[PDB]
């Protein structure tokens, strides 16, 4: 689990809280290792990756909200990106991200 500590320190490094990391770790520990993980704006984009299922914890402020990509088109992803309330460019951004895997 030497990877998983590496995660936690970049996580550290990134400025999440305990809560934060406990959250992430999580995940990880479920199986959805933390492949991305980048800031747009005032909501950050994490994303982790189980096998061959995708999910992406969106932390805007005090709204959290995780989208599994398993089954869903990027026109679908859209629409769920944009409930968890990110705009055109962000979405495309996050899109862009997932392209580059």
């Amino acid at each position: 689990d030497e990877r998983k500590k590496e995660l936690v320190a970049q996580l550290k490094e990134e400025g999440f809280s305990e809560r934060d990391i406990a959250e992430i770790l999580g995940k990880i520990s479920q199986g959805y290792s933390l492949i991305e993980l980048e800031r747009l704006n005032n909501a950050i984009i994490i994303i982790l990756r189980k096998e061959t299922e995708i999910i992406i914890l969106v932390a805007k402020g005090e709204k959290k909200r995780i989208l599994s990509l398993r089954g869903m088109s990027k026109k679908e992803i859209k629409k769920k990106l944009r409930e968890a309330g990110l705009d055109e460019k962000e979405i495309e951004k996050v899109l862009r991200l997932l392209e580059k895997e």
